[PDB]
């Protein structure tokens, strides 16, 4: 039936559903939803928590009354229906202050306005119970070449995520810090466009235990990378701590579809890397509801998501827990993949003369690899055609 | 005049001038090239050095006194015309051996052959004085999701590069290693695809002082990302190594234009970034004649691909010794873009009222930024139109 | 010194100048601008006209005597700057009652309603003196396959675009029609969506002389096509009514940049092929100024369209008039490429001996091309640096 | 169990089982295939013809007693097996005297040759009994601006065709041309690059009734269009004489990958449209075994694309004949998208008040779409997950 239960983790961001249509060439199609009634028509879904940037729970000039009360009205909801919040994040995007950029912009005051906002969202999300804060570089980057100096860039994104874990350091929280890659819109080029580039950023930091990233499955196909490879690495290097999951078709704008459309075949292959590996973590979404649906359409959407992995999840076990298919990956020589190169030694090596002077490269090119028989019976498992 | 001097270190591949014009559709359109006269013609032209292949230097399976015999006639040649050789790469695509990998093939005994090979190689690049060590990891990759364990792969290169630094190491070599990332072509997803990848790798690596970056300009722009915000995170970490330099029409196949085709705006930013942060290595081209050329064409493309490199050099240090683009990028805030966040400390910053209590978003984001005039400003110099 | 005059023919949306810099992330940085001030403006820079959409000059749902009073301030604003109204066109993608289309929409009381707009306001057009219409296709199409069937869609298009021509027929007027491709954005894959589809749509309408093309250069690049290609197949057809110029960097979402900037080199191309071809329709520029800009910028980057035509116009000339290029023109045989092929005929073509029997194929292999040293003359031209 | 039948009429080509492995970067990794054993073992697969390229059955500088010879054993072979020859094709990519073109290169000599080859070569297709020739622009085109005058080398394209249907006529036969539309790979940008170019550049020809299109998968894939619209098109355009079914892994090089891959859910829609619409052409697969197969890999990739078909072909139908599909199709209007939109006429459209005047935009706007109800619908049937 893939019917959603409180193990599964799935969580939803308040924006995702809560999006009203605007897109850059048209007005909006819905009304705005109470983050009141997001947490309870989602809690009724069976989903696990919610997500939320600062602005989506307090709006923008809000006094510290309505702040509170606004908190206070949300914390209810949450005690009502079990329902927890484990992300947050910050809005440094929507406000016209921030056109330049937020933590790299190019006024010095900008730069300290948006450390103070996110220190002080920082203190909401602890007080919430978040454990991920999610950091978007989402204007950090520039339209034309003359316009950013990129090494200064670096270094002020450097220092502001030094100063960052310096906070939490002497607050003695235990919450960590994410980075969400982006190759390109909002701007022309954004700063550090893929997981490769946010991983290599994050091993220069001075405190990089506390630091990991935050993929997303559209915004590494809108480059041409290979989802599955760079959570591969993500998850070589120790550093996947939350992860956004949604469909998208090729290299073009941000689509944000709902999950298992676009690349059906990637999204197999993902959630095999996901249940193998046993990453711990929440499975979020991250989508828009497209602004031809109403309410109806909203939910449905959202439903949708959870059944499309529930249903991947359970094909990707069926085809590895198969004898034909263990079958073909030892005749595949995946097993042989996994054993060292040379753990004899580097003298060894150089001493074996069946490495060099007596192999046969000949008798070693003419074996085939049967690759093909391998995908297809993946295809098979897929697509529930086993016969 | 734009003439090419020693000075300006212009280096080029054998496999460059050589190429017989051999594409997936058709054959070869031109004869094959002595290494001896490809080595007279380029020091006629005011190149530098070569960098080579082993197989283009010594064919396959030759016995050593073939060896030696090509060898003696490659030094003899280079101490005629005073050459030098800065890099040299080993050739793990060509050989149908090579058809599932090379450091990560799924045969055990190929890894190990790879790793010999490379070993020879490395003792010959040190023979002939080579500075770098370049590794393409051409065919290490998959087509299908099934196919490679990439966890287990990022494990045997990590070993494969781990004995090979432990090889210098004990040798006493000064040569360095170099990656040269590509996203695919010719395997569907190739593993490392990019620049930032290549960085996240390095720094796992148990010596990683011995290891640094290649990029190329095509194979960047492969991906849609931004050739000169690779670069310069590559200058941050300081791991650009070596650099290869040619021209790319969007995302397509590899195309290996000749320098300044293709995207001549990125080419002109990124003559500019190296030119100011002062990189010292070899200015290496690698590109492809078409095959609609004879030899004449051949000499025109290697000498054009200098000729425009010298007039971007000019025209991008008039423009950043101009008094009216020094007065634009004061009036855009890149010198305060150079300036610390937060020196003062992180207590001050929380404790400055400016910084969040009193700062006037309205009148922060009336300001403007000028950066279109800068960017016309920087067009007009490139075109030479300033007046 | 490149100055514009009104002989060039520039002109410019109220759109352009007026965007106010909402994008799907962000808010507005600029305030709205009054037309009759943009007209005024424009006519300062040296423009010689403006376009509009309905809205851009009469808000939804204005009445009557507001409608009259906004054209009669328009007009005015006309008279007094001499300026002209070359194109209009009408907005069916802005309001959310077109959220699913306009004249492909799945309601057959939608489809009607926006005929009704479009022929009020080509009425009004009329009224203006314009002498194209266009048509953009914004919002048809789909997010995915079940939504929309697409030879239906196809039959409702065509009986739209019969139903206008039948009405300019019926009443008399002179005006002619354009269709704007696009491939995607804002929906997931738009009708019609490059020149040759629009061309072949085109060709089966009833009245097929009074439909052409309107092609953009940035929604050409979205699609990684070649935007000089596309423009002489729509020349050599004959439908090239009206051309929209600005600037895209690669396969991505629509930046809209200004003229000159993305693709330096294809801009050239495409100057030299209008300058060639003899295209005296209006060369209108749809752009968007950057929201980090204020109205100074907005100004400057309006002033650096037309900068950017006359040097790249200036140079396309001079490359064409120099007599090195001549020879290297015609020893690439450019003007054999113009010869026929058999004008002798068919029964010749087969009785001649010369063609297959006694036809040297490696005496005609071994002739190079020469196109690597008539490219870099061109490179030389275009970069000033003849010498 | 899926298997086929010589009712689906299932086509290969003799280079797609046949080919050697050879890439750009790397040597054969199969030997070569008699044509006289892929006719048995596509046979026994149960296939039902092959297509060929000239240069596939005899090779280039035969004399005529081979060119009988290897005529007599492939006729031999057909009736043995009885086997079908529904389409071929002339090779004017692989010798380097076609380096610059074929029917539009710039040397008239070598347009003369090309046309006499591919007139011989129609004779022996009409001897073999084939229904459909097929032209493939595959040289036509240019790496720079300057090479190639468009407008002139479409003339000389139309000359070409001209002349080959005029043949046609004189001889008497009732073949037919299809041209094969690809925008790049192996030159920089081809001629005709998509189904929509093709099919403009058809209508402009002088006997419109003898040419249509054979578009691929991968080629409208890789410009990142969407191929069911284009397909869709076509046959609204009367214009789909044959097809060619691979896969493709977004906007790269060319793969050929086979059928199902790449694109599932794309694959899924296309099959949906070919079944719906009632083609009856040939289903000709146009892919490449990948080189790290053997010949029993190869094998299997061609049992792979019928058996992927099959499967889509079922789900499909699965997936109209169902009543809450049905129900879902009502509620999302496309019955009313099928319905036409004014028959009553332009008079009573423009005097109708319902439509302009007392249309209630905000009760039209307020209706959903339900499409996302729709997809998932789909998706369940495509998995194979109802209930
Ligand atoms: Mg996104
Ligand atoms: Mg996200
Ligand atoms: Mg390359
Ligand atoms: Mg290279
Ligand atoms: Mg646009
Ligand atoms: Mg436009
Ligand atoms: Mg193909
Ligand atoms: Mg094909």
């Amino acid at each position: 039936n893939y019917q959603p239960t409180p193990e599964d983790r799935f969580t939803f961001g308040l924006w995702t559903v809560g999006w009203q249509g605007r897109d850059p060439f048209g007005d909006a199609t819905r009304r705005a939803l109470d983050p009141v009634e997001s947490v309870r028509r989602l809690a009724e879904l069976g989903a696990h928590g919610v997500t939320f940037h600062d602005d989506d729970l307090i709006p923008f000039g809000s006094s510290d009354s309505e702040r509170e009360e606004h908190v206070k009205r949300f914390r209810q909801a949450l005690d009502d229906t079990g329902m927890k919040v484990p992300m947050a994040t910050t809005n440094l995007f929507t406000h016209p202050v921030f056109k330049d950029g937020g933590f790299t912009a190019n006024d010095r005051d900008v730069r300290r306005y948006a450390l103070r906002k996110t220190i002080r969202n920082i203190d909401l999300a602890v007080e919430l119970g978040a454990e991920t804060y999610v950091a978007w570089g989402g204007r950090e980057g520039a339209e034309s070449g003359g316009a950013k100096d990129v090494r200064d860039a670096l270094d002020r994104m450097k220092e502001a995520f030094d100063l960052l874990g310096e906070y939490v350091t002497s607050q003695g929280y235990d919450i960590r810090f994410a980075i969400e890659p982006k190759p390109n819109e909002p701007r022309g080029d954004i700063l550090l466009p893929t997981v490769g580039h946010a991983l290599a950023f994050i091993e220069r930091l001075e405190r990089p235990e506390l630091y990991g990233v935050n993929p997303e499955v559209g915004h590494e196909q809108m480059a041409g990378l290979n989802f599955p490879h760079g959570i591969a690495q993500a998850l070589w290097a120790g550093k996947l701590f939350h992860i956004d999951l949604n469909g998208q078709n090729g290299i073009k704008y941000d689509q944000d579809l709902r999950f298992g459309a676009g690349d059906l075949r990637a999204a197999f292959w993902l959630v095999d890397l996901l249940e193998s590996a046993g990453y711990s973590g929440p499975r979020h979404f991250d989508f828009k509801p497209p602004r031809t649906e109403d309410f109806d359409g909203v939910w449905a959407s959202a439903a949708g998501c959870m059944r499309n992995y529930l249903i991947l999840k359970e094909r990707a076990a069926a085809f590895r827990a198969d004898p034909e298919v263990q079958e073909a990956l030892r005749a595949s020589r995946l097993d042989e993949l996994a054993r060292p190169t040379a753990a004899d030694g580097l003298q060894a090596l150089l001493d074996d003369r069946s490495a060099f002077e007596e192999f046969d490269v000949d008798a070693a090119a003419a074996r085939g690899m049967a690759f093909e028989r391998l995908d297809q019976l993946a295809m098979d498992h897929l697509l529930g055609a086993r016969g």
